[PDB]
């Protein structure tokens, strides 16, 4: 029984290969049929390209090495290579067009998730050209979805010689008949074949993963959508930032390029951007996704002042000058959403792009104290609850595991009133002891959550609520302003506390606002629709964060 | 006595002044003298200006009302304001051409270094203007470096409301004789000496710096060339990555732009690149100090392999794949120069550009095993009494304070031989107990070093000359290799370890090899010579890293 699936990277898992590009050149120039491909293989074991592959040389040092052998090829052929024929610009772009073979991948990928240990056995050099980076970022995005990564110029063994698959077998820890590898050169497919391993010879990606599907038993074609690339916690870059005495910021930071600062909400986690993270890193940007004061990692002082909006907002500037950090886009979730439009509205040199999602940008009434506008919507009065110092606490932290299985549901799951929960006495009243694990979140997931608010609980996320009339005093002064940089504004369909009419007058305060739109979509934005969240915030970073 | 050092920004710190530029632009388009400084102070008190300094608008809705101002004045005047006329592009190039005041941030940092509680008072804006990143980006450098920041757009407070000056004094929490106040307005002078405060009007620096150096008797004009900018640990952001279970790696990372890693020496911390951090974060890079593995609060696994170079750099591997970093550039110190060498050697795609700091690269000899060839150099006896696991572990945390005072010093202040350690059976045996404090560092500097090595010792850190065998036969497999990437070898004449001809025959196999050379240099390069190195980094950076 099948238990190890390895893939070849040239014309497996990264498409098109580089033979088939030395073939297209061939035809280009109209060379001899395969003097290119034969240049490249002179010598067999003995020659140039073995060197290479076996890591005895640089991609460089071998260029003018393959420049010899098309040479001699070409005199024996009895033909002329062109005026301006160069090794190092065929290879360059043969390279550079070289993308990942995305159905291979996700099939790698269900296989994983599906109990297979996966690995990348290939041939290939110590890339030392000016534009090895674009390889190193191909290599970095592959490699992390398999167990394994074993490259022949880091073993000093190549395909076809057997010691490089009885180097396979041992760290993959199988016997031959556990393993399938699957290669598009059928010489480099003959040693697995012997030793006794399931081989399939990849020519169409749709071919090879029938033969896959029928062999390994799982469903690899005609899959439903997968989700994307989630985080696993003890995999991420932990940091931390002192922005005061006796308060530090935690974020989770991956990724180059524009710094991007995920704000969440209320009662979140930097890991409610799990889906959001690796995406907007592959993006080309540095995400730093908070633990927002009062949760997670981050400090969680007592006192309800220390949460009002000019403190935090401070604090946030003072984590941007700690980092050397001139500007970041900051992105922002229910609370984080909030915070997000008054760093805008209070810094806006701070301030690269705005974006929230569900959390309209709505101007304080100074005629009109906030305490007594809560109470003309019936939806808010959970708000009122939230109020009294202890009450609230005490319920939300009676069993963790039933407080963020009642929170975290989708539209069509909900078992809490939003309404009369004053009346009610409390949040959780007439909701099950045992709630039902929703589709949006699995088991761990949950308790990911819960080992996070054993630390300091609710008070520091509640006394984000009691603040109301500090944070109207504070709004007031802004009321003449208008957000003038990008910014960006996400309504969520099915959000019934942040329902997107909320957001209707907006543009009368910020007129050059972009929308994005989610439908059948609840509160928790970034697990209810990550594949759609993350398709609006990058399409808006590359258009207006740069 | 004065205790207080208040400065203004405009005209003061940051050189030309806004008024400054309003004046050369009405001589460059032929305008009445004083007719854009007269429409920019329109209406006083009740004016667009006064609005824009409180931070009841923004830059950009202040722009249209300073564009009336200027054609109502222009209408008054029976003059013509050109053609294309803008207010936008005039402030634009006005804010860029606007630089730090070196010579004055120098005396503010004389004064704040010698007591002064410092601060900046401004009267500024919102900017909200597309280019705003250039004005974010020099109040960043300026700020750092004082006390308080206060900005009148942030307080809704102007000069030369004698409100300001009140909340100025509350935040010094210093009574009007104790404050010296630098302004080149004398209408917001006026105030601060009303109250009874020492003012200073601010036209050429020099005349300035004369009387701020008369009044509070410290030398601020004629000084030594100041060290550049160092780091205090706890204002520091700290990351932390797990490369593999139980092994984790510790950094201090600062800025935007390119991944810089900085790798240490033996036996330091990442606070061994205390003077390149702010330097090279400030030259527009995103660095990455390492705590090397066995050091600070990175792990100290005490199997001796765990040390081996193969293991170490796989490692470094694994830290830029965790961190989403597709590439970085290496710069490495003593053992961490030793590295950068073979990261480069092993990993080229993975390696923006190298550069090492006194560490010359001299390829394996395959005809001689290292442990022979290290006895074949007198120099090189401690590696020998560094070779037994315990003994010099036992010597080195004997006095954790003695070890590093005998070790961090210059060249004209040796207190021990590096010849015959092992027939006098010790680094410290005719070396005093309670050495002097060296030139280089503080009694501070020192005090950090001896409670990092508290966590761990020696063990980890000796274990770097563990593993001469293995590191050997691993170097030997590079042995056809060359380095082709962007490379830089700087020198120290003083270091009697890592000299400078040992790294004379490396162009053989670094044929593009750039150099740096230090003169009167000792081993600890960083600290010996830092605004040294710092000229000569972030040379090479901006010509060969980008
Ligand atoms: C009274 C107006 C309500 N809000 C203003 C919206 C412009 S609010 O600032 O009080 C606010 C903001 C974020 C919130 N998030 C939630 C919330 C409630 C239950 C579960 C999760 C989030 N309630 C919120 C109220
Ligand atoms: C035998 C050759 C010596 N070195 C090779 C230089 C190309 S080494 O790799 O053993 C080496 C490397 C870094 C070192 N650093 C020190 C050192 C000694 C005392 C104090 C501080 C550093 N000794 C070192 C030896």
């Amino acid at each position: 029984t099948l238990r190890a699936a390895v893939f070849d990277l040239d014309g497996v898992l990264a498409l098109p290969a580089v033979f088939g590009v030395l073939g297209r050149t061939e035809e280009a120039l109209a060379l001899p049929r395969g003097l290119l491909n034969d240049a490249f293989q002179k010598g067999g074991p003995e020659g140039a390209t073995t060197r290479l592959m076996k890591g005895e040389i640089t991609l460089s040092q071998w260029i003018p090495l393959m420049e010899e052998n098309c040479r001699k090829c070409s005199e024996t052929a009895k033909v002329c290579l062109p005026k301006n024929f160069s090794i190092k610009e065929i290879f360059d772009k043969a390279i550079s067009a070289r993308k990942i073979n995305r159905p291979m991948l996700q099939a790698a990928l269900m296989l994983r998730k599906k109990g297979f240990t996966t690995a990348i056995l290939t041939n290939t050099w110590l890339d030392d050209r000016a534009e090895r980076d674009g390889l190193a970022q191909l290599m970095c995005e592959l490699k992390m979805h398999f167990d394994f990564l074993i490259e022949s110029c880091q073993v000093g063994m190549v395909k076809p010689e057997p010691q490089i698959y009885k180097f396979l077998l041992d760290t993959l820890k199988a016997s031959p008949s556990e393993v399938v590898f699957l290669d598009d050169i059928g010489a480099n497919l003959k040693p697995a074949r012997d030793l006794g391993m399931v081989t399939i010879l990849v020519q169409d990606t749709d071919t090879a993963l029938k033969e896959l599907e029928k062999v390994t038993g799982i469903q690899l074609l005609n899959t439903p959508a997968p989700l994307p690339t989630s985080c696993n916690p003890s995999d991420m870059s932990h940091g931390y930032v002192t922005v005061k005495p006796r308060v530090r910021l935690h974020f989770v930071e991956l990724g180059s390029g524009p710094a991007v600062c995920l704000c969440h909400g209320f009662p979140e986690s930097w890991y409610s951007w799990r889906y959001q993270i690796p995406a907007l890193a592959q993006a080309g940007y540095r995400v730093l996704a908070m633990d927002m004061k009062g949760y997670g990692e981050s400090s969680a002082p007592p006192e309800i002042e220390e949460y009002c909006m000019e403190v935090l907002c401070k604090e946030m500037v003072t984590f941007l000058d700690k980092l050397g950090l001139s500007q970041a886009v900051f992105i922002g979730h229910d609370w984080g959403g909030m915070l997000v439009w008054y760093m805008a509205l209070f810094y806006p040199e701070r301030v690269r792009a705005v974006a929230s999602l569900n959390t309209p940008f709505i101007p304080a009434n100074p005629n009109m104290s906030p305490l007594e506008s809560i109470k003309a919507n019936p939806v808010f009065d959970y708000q009122l609850y939230f109020q009294e110092p202890g009450v609230a606490e005490a319920e939300l932290e009676q069993n963790l595991s039933r407080t963020f299985k009642s929170l975290f549901r989708a539209s069509d799951e909900s078992v809490l009133s939003m309404h009369k929960v004053c009346e009610a006495g409390g949040l959780f009243v007439n909701s099950p002891e045992e709630p039902s694990l929703s589709r949006m979140v699995t088991e761990e997931e949950i308790q990911f959550y819960v080992q996070q608010f054993k630390k300091s609980g609710f008070r520091g996320p509640l006394n984000w609520y009691r603040n109301m009339e500090r944070n109207w005093k504070w709004a007031c002064k802004s009321l003449g302003r208008k957000i003038l940089i990008p910014a960006l504004m996400v309504t969520a369909e099915k959000d019934f506390v942040l329902v997107p009419q909320m957001s209707q007058h907006m543009e009368d305060w910020i007129p050059h606002l972009k929308r994005g739109h989610i439908e059948d979509c609840g509160h928790w934005t970034q697990m209810d629709k990550p594949t759609e969240v993350n398709q609006i915030l990058i399409k808006w970073l590359d258009s207006d964060a740069r």
